[PDB]
């Protein structure tokens, strides 16, 4: 029982509240780091999924200015379909499937372009800017919090008693930090849901792509069944 | 020497040249079909596995590595947020797409590529060789007959009969070859049909998988 007010302030800034605020800031900087590494690797695996072919992939990241494997298959079928002639059914059949392959090629183009713009680019920005700036901030605030905490303890050690006016200042600053962490927490809650939204952009793009592959393939399927039946 | 002249006009005339052309046409069709199958088989393989380092068998599917990456980070984030579990949901969706892709590669390989390779290495190669053979034999007899005619003017009725018999054999052999190629022609169209069917089943299964994940994320975003 001595230096009462000083001990209460020391009890908070360096007690429970203090440690909790420090973990909160640490907790958030962890989630940001994970999100950052995640977004980066998922971005890379997505591109590789869109264009497993390295030559065409390098061009994708440029943005399409490259040919789709489907288009190359289409060309092969159409070229030889022509050389075979219409004196048979395989010749014209290669032209019907070759056309479909070229059609698949175009929807594949749209899939690459849409994922590139509505999923890859956004994550690249999220990673290079937003997450990078938030991370530095968390660390910067985490350092200050630790600094003022030490200065306070060291001061209490020297003077024993810290004036009432300086105590409240220390309390105001600690409080300002509690607000900053809370403001970051909510900001992160919003980012968290926006990230799920970006994932939708990816999934929605694939669905549309495949939906169109189906329409294209169901059709050419009819053309072939009929061709065989009518040989 | 009417008799001798009638045979000569057949074997060394229009009908002879028609048969000869019929053989050369099928030969042509075989060469083209042979080269076409090789090229189409190759582009199909490159379409199934665009990444060259992984065309050997035809490594893990690109879809599978993506699913891996999402699940790993999906769990490193935790179940407190929404992104972590979301990645888990979409991750599983990617793995299921990897399963379906696997099937595509397997079914296209089995019902399109191998049949084509077989056709190119066996069937087309045998027919091609047989066509060369009958073609040379056909010309060989046409010449032999022509020089026999020059050598003796009038050719014995029995030798005329043999000449006509051999010519008929080849004429029928060509008729057989024509039909054999007709069989193959429609067979090849069936192979393309098998290719399309496999792709169609793949994309259909992909649609269903994606429709599911779509609803799950739709809901998750709503309850956020
Ligand atoms: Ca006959």
């Amino acid at each position: 029982q001595f230096h009462k007010a000083t001990q209460k302030v020391s009890e908070k800034v360096g007690g429970a509240e203090g440690t909790k605020l420090d973990d909160d800031f640490k907790e958030m900087e962890r989630k940001v780091d994970v999100t950052s590494r995640a977004v980066m690797e998922i971005m890379t695996k997505t591109i590789e999924y869109l264009q497993p072919n390295p030559a065409s992939r390098a061009k994708l990241s440029m943005i399409p200015g490259y040919p789709q494997a489907e288009a190359l298959l289409a060309e092969a079928m159409l070229k030889f379909g022509r050389e075979l002639g219409d004196d048979c059914n395989f010749g014209p059949a290669l032209g019907e499937v070759g056309e479909a392959m070229r059609e698949l090629s175009e929807v594949k183009d749209s899939l690459d372009i849409e994922v590139k713009q509505n999923f890859i680019d956004p994550l690249q920005n999220l990673h290079d800017k937003d997450l990078r700036e938030i991370q530095s901030a968390l660390q910067h605030h985490l350092k200050k919090l630790e600094g003022r905490r030490l200065d306070f303890d060291y001061k209490k050690k020297r003077q024993g008693k810290i004036p009432d006016e300086e105590l409240r200042q220390a309390l105001e600053k600690f409080d300002e930090s509690k607000e900053i962490a809370e403001s970051s927490m909510f900001n992160l809650l919003e980012m968290d849901i926006e990230q799920v939204s970006q994932l939708s952009a990816l999934v929605q793009a694939q669905l549309e792509y495949h939906k169109q592959a189906v329409q294209i393939l169901q059709q050419v399927t009819v053309r072939l069944e009929e061709r065989i039946r009518q040989a």
